[PDB]
């Protein structure tokens, strides 16, 4: 058995070591071909047909690239082929945990269907990885290629999800700390996963990516930082680093958080919730699971893909009527109507426990206008979106180590004032989108009045179209004028 | 209802008239989101995740582009916006008839399941279009936008499939003849459908497209050709036109006819054949249809997509075991092994009615070599592939009209000798690919011996790896030496 | 006589009306083939070989595109073919005024050699366009294609430079105000010139551009804003607008203001200053001019291009030795050394009249470090760069009007807080770069010491490599530690 | 230390300090002032790229190929010395080009000095020697582990071939494959082509079909005839044919563009009219001409596209006629394209007869009334040999292949084993005819003469034959 070459639109010709090939050629990995990277985004950006599978290949490739470059520049790090293979495997497998329509599953469906559990795609990925190894006798192949399965499986899982619970890692010692910054960077979020999705998502969406991962790779080194060996970027790349996150933000504003994409995710979630009692997924020992419980059995989860959508759409079962209908409404493009967007002012933040209270608040608004219809709380959808640089309120560049030309081995820090006064003063904010489930002109008008009045009452920002959609409300709010 | 703008990775921002929007937002059209453009190609080129849907959008867009250019350069053709809309609709809808995994369904599955029928994706597109129209109340929307449904529906269908059986079309008369050359060009095959798939497939496969359709559009006029107003190209462009077909050939060589992608379409077709007795698809009136018979009822065929693959894969029904296993072997990458490629010589033309006899012939070869194992007819797959410029043995450029800069309204002919002595001297050929279903090393060596001796016997071309896989057989053939 | 097609790597096939071709095929215009768009940038980014000529073609093309789109969507604006042609000509001709190495000439050389005249590339463009018209018999051609030369040349000039001095323009009445917002937008800087240079400079530099001008064009309309018709953008696009300027800033940071690119422009400028007494340029009537005086005779300025560089480089004249010498140092890559970059803190700005005193300040600093070399003012270069969004301190998005989907003829304003809290809080800043004209190690060490001490003394920002290049200076400053 | 350079084609290119020392000389930086495609820029405005960036690209790709080969096959004993030398060879194999590139070696020199056998290869060797010697590079070379005598020999050999049974002195037979990288004398598959495909395509605004990276990945070193040579994987054969196809296409669309060619022609004419008056100072303060600067590398260093502008900006009467020609180019008053034909049959047009062809066209007798008479002096006849780089040969016949079942074993693949749709021939000629008289009467007349001349010699029927000469084509029964 030998290496295989794969041609990828983003990276060109990727070499895949036989062990990696063995891992890829499993039902657990091949499953990723049937899950859309951007989920509902595909129904807004037609080019976004790409799946988690090709992305996974890309991430494995890039992890390989960065670890190899680091090894070639700095022999003294003692990076082994075993290290390279473990980092490649981690990169390759860090998307195994995703569910139907990707972020629709972990971001919307699971939190609603199973609020008592704290599910993440990372946990899902380690579980699916374990299932993959155990179902396909991978351990002897790992040993055959020089790996030490106990240590190395620990290492890979640690790369994916973090310490499994003072150096908290068992897979590798502190002198290899930098290896943990490659596939999933918990320290500052700068990892190859982002690079691949920037390039790939851009390629498919019809948006241009402005981040140069190659340049970053060429200017990266390993330096000592607080008794670990960590990845450091050349000082003059700091601007580019800020720009990387800017790029991420932009991709979220244009595509990932598109109003219509989000509402389509929401409707699919509604359909899944209404179908959860009736769809059966047959897992280990012939036991039967729901969509909401497939996460409890990896054999079942292996069979849980975008297919579900179609299974609901093509169904005849009367019990599934209500689910089916919603999906049908998606096909006819009879979607919930976007009412508007606003933001909190002051220091005010909206917390997850208070999400449920928002539709009620909106309907309880009393706009001083002639209305024809009256709207209820259940007619309203309030979608709140946390936009940040990946570390909540923190500036992630404050967690980046740099090096200078004249002392390549000395790590330094760079503050925001040292770069540009035109950079963000803040690194997190919330966007509030309001939609209406009633799609008639009268109802839409009413919902617009309710929404603007609500915005005024809570001292939120004036909606961009406010004077147009509610010319009777906005002048009452002096804070807007 | 206003026009909508859609962002496409290939074409950028596409404007869609409200009528086209109404047509697109139906189950019949949205169905195409669930059928891979290149089918099994995705399992070889991971970037090739694109579906028939977005391709259809691109075809409609380019149809619009070309008819608009023709109109704006020559107002004397009296091209109406009704004509523009009908050409756009035809462009949009000429992929509606495709089935699961695209060509796998009409090039392999249907011919083997229903050999009595003569089914084409064109006819399917016609039927599905009629179904879409009737099921969605489109006729009065058409009327709302100035269309005359009888004549215009006729025109659209004629653009898709040709004369519905002197001037043979009922939709438009001779003075609009050129309109029939835009969406599906039966005259020489130069149409916008090709242009979109060149660009799109290249974008996803990771091959670069060297054909410039924008340039062709720029240089296109319409001149008089035997009392017909036909589309003519600028003389200068003849080389490019030749290369257009060359490009097609290359794309077929590199991707569409890739040995493994083809063997994978073959395995999926086998599994569809074995699942054939047991999968049910609900058609009109609850009547149970069928993978091989869903084509008889459009309401059912609307539900026939790539999902079938998954339905088989995820099944637990014992009757389906046989199909299931096959799909599973695709996931484990246990495919039929490629043995080789050869070509006929001289005047030999392998006919359709001999394909079935082919595996027996290889199996019945006597190579004068020691074999640990002998193999049977069953063990063999012989795939015959007809590569051509789209008009059998004919030069399609001989069916193209050109114009000269000094007299733009005067159509002329250009012959191959007026172009280059480096052009093809043939415009059709046959490729013979052989695989063995027995994948062990011993069996494969055997298969290679059998195969080469078969090539020497039928006086086919020597396989490229002939002197390495069968060294005790190649010195028998003097033509090969 | 007839239109021509030109194939451009950015825009593809560009159609040029015969009048435009007439204008283009003159010495005054073809001159632009011999002036690098990015000047000294080519000596850092080898792909940036592009000249002002191709950029001019692109700008004319885009101006045409925007005016055409506006006319097509809004026939009630009464945009004539004459308007379209005049906008195209202004677009084609707004780069005529550039001198050798573009921004090196108008940004560095002229301010030093002719500080009494207030020269701009705009004014130079007007003069050169006048010279083009008058030297090439263009007026009768204009008349031949339906233009009225007094009015229309006035219009074109006004598009290039602004009012030649209520409605201040004389080329077109108030109802055509929007037409002045296309080629050079003095209201907010959003124009087609930027769009072309974004795409082109990116294509050649090897940086991907983030901005989608086609999308902008699709979402642009004309609306009435305070008794004026202006180009308005869809509200939804506000984000992208901010990002446009972000892009500009980034392009300036990565490429246009690259420290080395700038130092090479500076050295070329020095050479030109040292060559000015001895270079002769034959102007009107055999009359001779200097590099510094070529601008007061258009006939001489026509022959003033990048060629000068080579003329100096290949000279044998003893009197040119020194100038030649400098150019030679550029070839051996013996450049002035970059010492560092810093910024003022808080609110303080560096006034222009103070620039000249800066190198003396650096040389006057007293770093507590033992040095063998003492440097003087003449050895220091202090380059002050104003980075902004094109309107000094003002947010240009505050000078954009938008429209909403439900009332697209109604113009509205959108404020920064209505968009995002992550946007810039300021729109102007200054970067101070310091170089040393002595290039030996010891001189560079000293220069670094003086520079960091100077930064501390003026309470400027701590340089990014401060602790590395000057470990004995930086701990003195508590604000830095 | 190393330097990184960002290139739009290859992205970030790392440059070893020795390469940097070589690049930062007047002899190398010279290439910034010579257009890759010359007159092509006056037709494809995106084609502003110069030989400098192309050279960087070639050096980079040479490095890539050698590194890949080494890493896949350690048994080859490819040293860092070998890598650096192959890189230098890649970087420096364009040093010999003159003003407007091929215009200078394809057109000017053959007319200015018809006795010399000038090639850009030899010029590259001479210029490389001049660079090394003028910039104290040999000590730097030994400073980075190279042995100047052997290695400079090796580099020159990579550039021009055997300087004077294994003909090479720079490296023995077990390193033969190294000579197949920068300039492949054997089959023309080299990294120089790869770079110009991608770069020229990027600037022209036409897309590249060929995937060099794939080739690099499916490339090996296998033993052939006591030589270790680069072999491609069998399945790549189609692609290889396509490579040459792409080349042909690029010549068809861009490099041999009728107007591009006529502009190179006009510039050549202007340089010829300027030759006696343009002084270029060389070694010793000696003065040279455009035509003789190739005899002194110091003067040649200063011979770039700038000549054009020096002629265009001149005032002296002696240069007027040169100057005027350039001015016509600016006014787009170009010589007029009359038409194109090809010779039929196995027959070919020898370079010996090229000078006679303009007389022939003016000697034709079209049976039509013509206002004007044209002289041989009024016609330009430009003949262009289109081929796969080995005259009449099929370069794929000179490629070695390997199969995945035994990848250390060279094999051959014939055209018949591949496809019936491939070219049946691998060389042909194109004849373009122009008229220096641009008035309408003259152009009509020229079209008559030309079509009649095509008829008289049984040349191929011009595509617009019926349109431009309707009275002429009927006599030729074969044209219908
Ligand atoms: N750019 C490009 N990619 C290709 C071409 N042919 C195949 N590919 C892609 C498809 C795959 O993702 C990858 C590998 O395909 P290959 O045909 O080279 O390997 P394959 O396993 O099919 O054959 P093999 O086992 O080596 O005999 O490259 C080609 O001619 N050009
Ligand atoms: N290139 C690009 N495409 C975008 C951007 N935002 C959305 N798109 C894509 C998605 C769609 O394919 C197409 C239209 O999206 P829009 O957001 O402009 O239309 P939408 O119906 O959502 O809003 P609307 O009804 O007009 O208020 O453009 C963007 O910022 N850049
Ligand atoms: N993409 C592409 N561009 C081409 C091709 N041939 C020429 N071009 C470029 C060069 C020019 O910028 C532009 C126009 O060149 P043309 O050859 O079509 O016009 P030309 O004046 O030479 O011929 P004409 O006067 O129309 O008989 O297109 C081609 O085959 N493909
Ligand atoms: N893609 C990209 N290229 C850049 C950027 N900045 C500069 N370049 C290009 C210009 C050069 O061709 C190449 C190297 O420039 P650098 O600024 O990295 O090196 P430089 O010598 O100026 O600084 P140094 O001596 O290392 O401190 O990269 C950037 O932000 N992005
Ligand atoms: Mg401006």
């Amino acid at each position: 058995d030998t290496m295989k070459v794969i041609n990828d639109p983003i990276h060109g010709h990727i070499e895949l070591h036989p062990l990696l090939v063995r891992i890829i050629d499993t039902p657990q990995f091949q499953r990723l071909r049937y899950i859309k990277q951007l989920g509902g985004g595909y129904y807004v950006f037609p080019g976004a047909s790409h799946n988690r599978f090709e992305h996974s290949l890309g991430v494995g490739y890039l992890a390989g690239c960065l670890v190899h470059a680091l090894g070639e520049k700095q022999p003294e790090l003692q990076i082994s082929e075993r290290d390279v293979l473990c980092v490649q495997i981690a990169g390759l497998c860090r998307n195994l945990g995703h569910g139907p329509f990707s972020h629709m599953f972990d971001g919307r469906f699971i939190p609603l269907a199973r609020p008592e559990v704290k599910w993440t795609h990372e946990q899902g990925s380690v579980m699916m990885f374990e299932h993959l190894i155990n179902s396909n006798g991978i351990k002897p192949v790992m040993e055959q290629y020089g790996l030490i399965p106990e240590e190395d499986i620990c290492f890979i899982k640690e790369q994916i999800v973090g310490p499994l619970e003072l150096w908290p890692y068992k897979g590798r010692p502190e002198n290899k700390s930098f290896l943990y910054e490659i596939v999933s960077n918990k320290r500052n979020g700068i990892d190859v996963d982002k690079w691949d999705y920037f390039a790939r998502d851009c390629h498919h969406l019809g948006i241009q990516n402005n981040f140069d991962y190659k340049r970053f790779i060429k200017f990266a080194r390993v330096c000592e930082v607080d008794n670990e060996l960590r990845i450091c970027a050349r000082d003059k790349e700091v601007g580019n680093l800020y720009d990387m996150f800017h790029t991420r933000n932009s991709l979220h504003r244009r595509a990932y958080q598109h109003k219509v994409g989000n509402i389509i995710d929401t409707m699919i979630t509604d359909a899944f919730l209404k179908a959860d009692d009736y769809i059966e997924i047959t897992g280990a020992g012939g036991k039967k699971y729901r969509i909401s419980t497939a996460i409890d059995d990896m054999e079942a989860y292996t069979k849980l893909t975008d297919n579900i959508f179609l299974e609901i759409l093509y169904s005849t079962d009367p019990k599934l009527k209500d689910a089916r209908e919603i999906l049908k409404q998606i096909e006819y493009r009879n979607l919930f109507k976007y009412v508007g967007e606003t933001q909190p002012t002051g220091q005010i933040k909206i917390k997850r426990e208070d999400y449920e209270s928002l539709p009620k608040e909106v309907a309880s608004a009393k706009p001083k206008v002639l209305l024809d219809v009256k709207l209820k709380a259940e007619d309203f959808i309030v979608d709140v979106i946390n936009m940040d640089y990946g570390m909540q309120e923190k500036n992630p560049i404050d967690h980046v180590s740099f090096y200078c030309k004249t002392a390549p081995n000395r790590a330094i820090r760079i503050t925001k004032n040292q770069v540009s006064q035109l950079l963000p003063e803040k690194f997190a904010e919330q966007l509030i989108r309001v939609y209406c489930k009633k799609v008639d002109r009268k109802s839409l008008y009413a919902a617009r009045q309710y929404f603007v009045q609500w915005c005024a009452d809570r001292n939120f920002t004036k909606p961009q179209d406010g004077d147009v959609i509610a010319p009777l409300i906005t002048p009452q709010k002096k804070e807007w004028n």
